[PDB]
């Protein structure tokens, strides 16, 4: 599907409520592993497993490294700007 | 993490309950994506998002494209046998 726009609001005290895999080489994309339902991640209900982080906050990620995107991530303000895009999966 | 052994038992009229990513390129490896709780992967409880599909059922998949992988999944019998690793993830 096409790239889509993700605004998590911060909340005080808790992580938002994603973990991420990947980075710039059996991954070299940023993807969403998990998200936490009872999190800011699941409350916005928009990020899923799957999905590819491609910016965040301004910037690009598409040929990022792990440390680069865990580091736009934890330095980004409030809210966290996502670009996320999600890929084809198949059920079995 | 190391390679670790998965056997998993089919349900008669029941996915196995995993969704696959990736495959022979932002994902070149195969991943599990999702796994269901209440299914025969979730009954299981040794595999887990993210963890990338080595083997299934004595196929190497190390360089599998995603019909290969699906195919192989599909053709295997009972128990479905995988080899599975662990991919390094950060919790945010």
């Amino acid at each position: 599907m096409q790239p889509r726009r993700v605004e998590l609001w911060r909340e005080p005290s808790k992580s938002l409520g994603i973990s991420i895999v990947g980075g710039r080489e059996v991954m070299r994309g940023i993807f969403i592993k998990h998200v936490l339902e009872d999190s800011p991640a699941g409350k916005n209900g928009t990020l899923k497993p799957g999905d590819r982080i491609v910016e965040v906050d301004g910037m690009d990620l598409r040929d990022a490294s792990h440390e680069q995107a865990v580091e736009a991530i934890r330095k980004a303000g409030n809210p966290v700007v996502f670009m996320v895009q999600s890929i084809i999966s198949t059920r079995l």
